[PDB]
């Protein structure tokens, strides 16, 4: 019913951690909207300049934060991106960071068929804990929390955590 006040989440984290296996899981299971940022800028076509070095158009962070605001207006939404700094702080009533062990995330990055430069470069993000630090600079530290994602039980006590928080703040904002 669209009668309903509906909350708008963050998932965030260097690629690999399970940002997308947990996302749409959360919607299947809460009838919240999840919304992959680098497939919606591949879908609409939201780059500005070309990346030689790593083969890739680049993101255009102002038409994104366009292309957005009205839906998280509206609320409901789950977004999930490997960066967070140029979002309004206004969008996100809670921020999760996902971490997973360097030794697991490296074997998720070879077996997607990253090369050695990709596969360093994104190990050193985690173990320098840049996205972490990224997101506490961004939003108030008390609604900034880490979740550790390495295996399927892991994935479970997420999902079964977030569908909890969902449920007592949709109570607590429709009085
Ligand atoms: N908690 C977990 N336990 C084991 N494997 C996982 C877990 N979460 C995600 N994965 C796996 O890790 C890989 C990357 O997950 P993905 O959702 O694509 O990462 P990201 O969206 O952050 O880049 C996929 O193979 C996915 O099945």
């Amino acid at each position: 019913r669209g009668s309903m006040l509906l909350p708008n989440i963050l998932l965030t984290g260097t690629p690999g951690v399970g940002k997308t296996t947990l996302g749409k899981e959360l919607a299947s299971k809460s009838g919240l909207k999840y919304i992959n940022v680098g497939d919606l800028a591949r879908e609409e076509q939201l780059y500005d300049g070309y990346d030689e070095e790593y083969d890739c158009p680049i993101l255009d962070e102002d038409r994104v934060v366009d292309e957005l605001d009205n839906q998280m207006r509206e609320g409901g939404v789950i977004v999930g991106y490997h960066g967070c700094d140029f979002f309004p702080e206004r969008w996100f009533h809670i921020v999760f960071v996902l971490r997973t062990d360097t030794n697991v995330l490296y074997e998720r990055l070879e077996t997607r068929g990253y090369n050695e430069k990709k596969l360093t470069d994104n190990i050193q993000c985690e173990i320098f804990q840049v996205l972490y630090e990224e997101a506490t600079a961004s939003y108030k530290e008390e609604i900034v929390h880490q979740l550790p994602s390495n295996k399927p039980e892991e994935l479970e006590n997420n999902v079964d955590q977030i569908l909890k928080w969902i449920e007592q703040w949709i109570k607590d904002h429709n009085s």
